[PDB]
């Protein structure tokens, strides 16, 4: 018996000398398993960094950067991987605003998993979200 193992990769957020919504009641606050891998790297390194982030969650808060962000990069890897209960998530961004139209991120949302939580989403952002996707891994 175990707790969720969960996982945001880039960047993602640390309410300790930034102050946010993530540790409202879950995320951490719970008690899971979380890794706050930094940035975006060689996916057969990230593939390395899946060893250790086998991470049933995998948010990557990536602010624009990989193959069309760790979608086609590292969802390739997660594909060629086993796609087991690595749902992969998306987040942080800058500015967004379509994040709630492009019908490609969101054809890989239903399409896989990759889903996209970035500031407008709830306070409990993509922590309860990832939850969904582990629910429905």
């Amino acid at each position: 018996m175990e707790k969720k193992t969960i996982v945001l990769g880039v960047i993602g957020s640390d309410c300790h000398a930034v102050g946010n919504k993530i540790l409202d009641h879950a995320f951490t606050n719970a008690g899971f398993n979380v890794v706050n891998i930094g940035v975006l790297s060689p996916q057969e390194v990230f593939i390395k960094a899946a060893i250790e982030t086998k991470a049933d969650a995998i948010l990557l808060s990536s602010l624009y950067g990989q193959g069309e962000i760790d979608c086609k990069g590292l969802r390739q890897k997660c594909d060629e991987a086993g796609l087991e209960g690595i749902l992969l998530y998306v987040g942080g961004n800058i500015v967004v605003g379509k994040q709630h139209w492009p019908d490609v991120e969101k054809r890989f949302k239903d399409m896989g998993y990759d889903r996209v939580y970035a500031p407008g989403t709830p306070p409990e952002v993509g922590i309860a979200d990832l939850k969904k996707d582990l629910n429905i891994e």
